[PDB]
């Protein structure tokens, strides 16, 4: 497994533009690693697709993605071909993120991306749906452990993604089910002083029982 | 940490409701154990609030919701009085949820459930925004972990609840950002003439480069 304050290991592997280390391939960009399952398969098809298509958004606030799995870098590319045809493009072996072989599922219990219930016909347990997020100081900022049934919501990651980005940026704090734009929270260790020297857009805050000062809304900065 | 497939922790912990057993606690109920980094905090209170709203709706569906932070059932209850004035409602010391003590940080180093950065003020890590999704056979299910920077959605903790119990029952896979009524994917281990009789809707096939017949659509069996 791995905690949130880890570091990603700067491990050597095989991808579909070749092999690479994985801190030199992010040095000082946000990194986003997540695993699939399968290839060729109908869920990670839809997943590794929807990625292709958000990879725009993920570049220009300066993020790369990443892919995973157990299949080959000879399925990869093929399966590619259909990814590409699932988003309508041209059927490529290019996709817009590189996708690792784990042949041997090393980096795969090393970040324990394993599966119950699942494996290969091979008899070996298979990846999962996992998705790691470092910052540029190469830890883990974020991960989620999806199920190989229950497929994966990457607008759910894109929002995150604006946090993490925002709240590294800000001394603020989002929300549930924040989305980018809304209010968010001011950090409830800030006094009223250095606050409305910082916000200058207004810090509202809303009054409880125990009298705390603590739930105190500011728009975005 | 944590992987899936790992049997629940049947912990023993102090609550909001007494002292009780996990396993005892969910009994044959789905169980969603999320921690949260401090009492009185202004993004942990929209989420728990959103926790007591979203309460029947998880129990409608057999879910039994738990909580957990490094604070004091003392504190606790005094901020479940500060919770419920959140949502406009009886500003009790009473939520639809158990919160459960954990200042002896025992569960927060065996579960990986611990913030790098934020800690209290006397030094010492508080959780993370950590959700575990357990089923009925006290194995995990889903896990994700965010930081305290960043707030989760419910409604995506909600959406994989469907999902892992649309899924244990039909033999189906629900795909990228997919929503409740909408088509699912059928299992790639599952032929022709199978996938007919289990699926009398009709079962929709994507006809791809590499020629195979896994994407395959079918209405919410």
């Amino acid at each position: 497994g791995l905690l949130l304050g880890d570091v990603a290991p700067n491990f050597e592997a095989n991808t579909t533009v070749g092999r690479i280390r994985f801190h030199d391939f992010l040095g000082d960009s946000w990194g986003i690693l997540f695993s699939h399952p399968r290839d060729f398969t109908p869920v990670c098809t839809t997943e590794l697709g929807r990625a292709a298509k958000l990879a725009p958004e993920f570049a220009k606030r300066n993020v790369k993605l990443i892919a995973l799995s157990i299949d080959s870098v000879e399925d990869h590319l093929a399966w590619s071909k259909d990814i590409n045809a699932y988003n309508c493009e041209e059927p490529t072996e290019k996709l817009p993120f590189p996708i690792i072989d784990d042949r041997n599922r090393e980096l795969a219990i090393l970040l324990g991306m394993l599966d119950p219930a699942e494996k290969d016909e091979k008899g070996m347990p298979v990846t999962a749906r996992v998705v790691f997020v470092f910052g540029p100081d190469k830890k883990l900022k974020l991960s989620i452990l999806y199920p190989a049934t229950t497929g994966r919501n990457f607008d759910e990651i894109l929002r995150v993604v604006i946090s993490l980005q925002l709240t590294a940026e800000k001394r603020v704090a989002t929300p549930v089910d924040w989305k980018d734009g809304d209010s968010v929270m001011v950090l409830p260790t800030i006094p009223e002083e250095e606050a409305k020297k910082l916000f200058p857009k207004g810090v509202f805050t809303k009054e409880l029982p125990s009298g705390k000062k603590y739930l105190r809304y500011t728009p975005q900065p």
